[PDB]
């Protein structure tokens, strides 16, 4: 369920870092709601400030998938700003014993300001050349912009697709050596390099995307996987 890669990109793979994905759960991967239409994937019963509370949570559409992908790809952490108590539940249930998503970061590890907690990613990994944060709220990654993935805020919507189409960019992503190269693009000019550094980071994520896309000029086996990898990634 994973496009095969090319010589090219498996030994540039082999220069570059190894990268962290961060994730978000609450509007990100996953809405929940207490007490007070459709069936909840799971229900969590927590004792909170010793008050039992039940929340019922709702996955966003095709985590299950996207967690098995890009797991292969980044070392994944949850950073919340959820009480452990609850953030610990939701990732126990998420991770579903594929021990993917066991190293967390909950309330305690985020800075508040102006009403925002904000999750600094050096608590996580400091160089930040090699991490990366999901969070559909920008005000997040404050302090980190030049690392964050934007995704629309999900609640309920059952056709949301958006964790889907984030699949062929994180894939490419992870041939860059430094994630900023991309993520800091994202005014007069058409300029989207600064440095030779940086444009050879946009050759390296390019040349990944150009796998994506003529994959289907391949051999019988490389395009039957690729028949297969488009019909999976929503395209
Ligand atoms: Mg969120």
């Amino acid at each position: 369920d994973i496009l095969p890669l090319s010589p090219v990109s498996r030994n540039r793979l082999a220069q570059v870092k190894r990268k962290i994905l961060v994730l978000d759960l609450d509007e990100t991967l996953i809405h929940s709601h207490h007490d007070g239409g459709t069936p909840p994937d799971f229900i969590l019963k927590v004792v909170i400030d010793k008050h039992p509370v039940r929340f019922f949570v709702h996955k966003r559409p095709h985590v299950d998938f996207f967690l098995e992908v890009v797991s292969q790809w980044y070392e994944l952490v949850v950073f919340t700003a959820s009480m452990e108590i609850y953030g610990s539940a939701v990732a126990d249930k998420l991770d579903n014993s594929r021990s993917i998503l066991k190293r967390r970061y909950y309330r305690q590890h985020c800075t508040l300001e102006l009403g925002s907690y904000i999750k600094d990613l050096s608590v996580v990994h400091s160089d930040l050349s090699s991490i990366v944060i999901l969070d559909n709220s920008p005000g997040a990654y404050r302090s980190h912009p030049d690392n964050a993935i934007p995704i629309k805020s999900w609640f309920s919507d059952p056709s949301d697709t958006a964790l889907l189409n984030l699949l062929p960019m994180l894939d490419a992503l992870r041939f860059t050596a430094d994630v900023r190269s991309v993520l800091s693009r994202n005014s007069a000019k058409g300029s989207e390099s600064n440095s030779l550094e940086q444009a050879e980071d946009l050759k390296a994520f390019e040349r990944r995307l150009t796998e994506y896309i003529h994959c289907l000029q391949a051999p019988s086996i490389i395009a039957a996987r690729c028949r297969t990898v488009l019909a999976e990634y929503n395209m």
